[PDB]
């Protein structure tokens, strides 16, 4: 339902000109601050505005990709290089916002036994693991992405073919179980970790109850939006998964159908989002568009 | 007729080869140099820096594309890329070459205002800003490559399935007057890409030797490093620019020529097999910088040291 003509492309268009130009600045931000004056969520924010620049260089593509009702002008190589990104940007999103809650947990709760983390692990190390970790579980989006034309209908569709590792009869095991891990790696454990971290936090600050509220605040807006942004995405699809193989209404499936875009555009959205909630809470990003 | 018949004997994968090499050694190198120039203090950067910089960037910016060429050479010129990304790989191929030989013209001309003339250095520094000469140049460079990116078209030629990244004339002009178009262009690219450039180059230079001279009156090899050092960087890297860059400006002119004299068919056919590697040559030089820069100014050594 509802065609919506260039909804889709015209928010992508828009969310690439405002994550290019929002996570530029807020690189600037972080970069121009002194070293001593670096804290150690700003290598975690600066990873995760490097993964949103990554994620929009490629995102005018699928504008045009969803502009032309569906065709890949770009080659294989693109759609390979563009699933991939999107899924390192998922990936490495999460894990940053991760070391934040982590970081906030090892403050906020207990900072003694943070110090000695603190000494024993270094947090440049603890982003080359995130980036090497988010890469090594994308990889199987850039093996198994290819470029094909789908339905004989000259339109080339950029597609993640399953024929390469596994037959007919096991397509549907292998993309589920994709499917599964990349929702269980992506949104679940993580989301299990950072919740267990903020309720200690939760529970530490009731006994608690400003330094220590800048950063918690926002970190959890920028962890409460990532959900809002992602939630739909992985719910539609794992839910589209549970449906074909327990057999659900088919109404509910054609709802799922039209509404996996919208959430595709949403988390798209994020990316472009994180800038300004930088700029409402973030004290320091305010400074840095007064200097 | 009695010519054209092959490109010499067949390359194989060299062409392709030295693509990729060019690729991974300009990339390494250029980053490597972009972090030596802004690495050092903004108060310490020399006014000769911040062209380096832009120089850099170009040969980066076309070294990301230089991939893209080496797969359109390796499957027997098919380009399964996309006229958007033909569109921008030429276009950045000519923003390079631009921006690269206005870079070392900007160099030139500030070695000329420092040797030649100390005292008007401040002031023509007063007049014009480094910074935006640069961007002034950046947007020349632009503007002058935009005709590649308006006229670019990747279409399926010769009826085979190979799709070949060309230049489509068609669009701004008629089949008849389609030479008019593409003589004009190579012979203005040409001319604001080398000769010009070049000319004002070899008077600065020129003047720059005379006065060195004054003080060289008698035959005296090599120079007092303090003073030379900037100046044989940039002239190094100058001869390098014209040994990579002027067999390419000369086949080109020479077969644009023959179009009209009509050169012997083997002298014409001998351009056509040698065009690929002056290309070839053309975007080595980018990745080459570096590895002059690892010679000479020890700055770029130091940095490695540090
Ligand atoms: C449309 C399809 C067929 C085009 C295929 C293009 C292939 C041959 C090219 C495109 C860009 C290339 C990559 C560009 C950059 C890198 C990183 C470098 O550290 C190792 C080589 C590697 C990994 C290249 C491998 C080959 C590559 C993937
Ligand atoms: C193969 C063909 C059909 C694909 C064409 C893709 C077109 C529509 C897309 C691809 C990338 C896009 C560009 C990406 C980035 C910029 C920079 C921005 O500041 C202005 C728009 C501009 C210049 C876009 C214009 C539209 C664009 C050129």
């Amino acid at each position: 339902w509802k065609s919506s003509g260039a909804l889709i492309p015209a928010i992508y268009m828009l969310v690439f000109l405002l994550g290019t130009t929002g996570n530029g600045l807020v690189l600037w931000t972080v970069f121009r601050s002194s070293r001593e004056k670096r804290r150690s969520a700003d290598i975690f924010i600066a990873s995760l505005a490097v993964a949103d620049l990554t994620f929009v260089v490629t995102l005018p593509l699928w504008a045009t990709y969803t502009y032309r009702d569906y065709d890949w002008p770009f080659g294989t190589f693109f759609c390979k290089l563009s699933s991939y990104l999107i899924f390192v940007n998922m990936y490495a999103s999460v894990f940053c916002l991760t070391g934040l809650s982590f970081d906030r947990y090892l403050a906020i709760v207990r900072p003694v036994a943070n110090a000695r983390l603190r000494l024993r692990v270094s947090g440049a190390v603890a982003t080359a693991v995130l980036w090497v970790l988010a890469a090594l579980l994308a990889m199987p989006v850039m093996v198994l992405r290819t470029t094909g034309d789908l339905e004989n209908t000259t339109k080339v569709q950029c597609y993640m073919d399953y024929s390469m590792v596994a037959t007919v009869s096991s397509e549907w095991a292998w993309e589920v179980g994709l499917g599964v891990s990349s929702t269980t790696v992506g949104f679940v454990v993580p989301f299990t970790i950072m919740l267990t971290c903020y309720f200690f936090i939760a529970q530490t600050i009731a006994g608690h109850f400003r330094k220590r509220r800048r950063l918690l605040s926002i970190i959890v807006v920028l962890v409460v939006t990532f959900a809002l942004c992602w939630m739909p995405y992985h719910l539609v699809k794992t839910l589209y998964m549970l449906g074909s193989l327990l057999h659900w209404p088919c109404d509910f499936d054609l709802f799922l159908m039209n509404i996996f875009p919208y959430c595709t555009c949403i988390s798209y959205v994020n990316s472009c989002l994180n800038p300004f909630l930088y700029a409402f809470f973030d004290p320091r990003f305010r400074q840095a568009c007064t200097s």
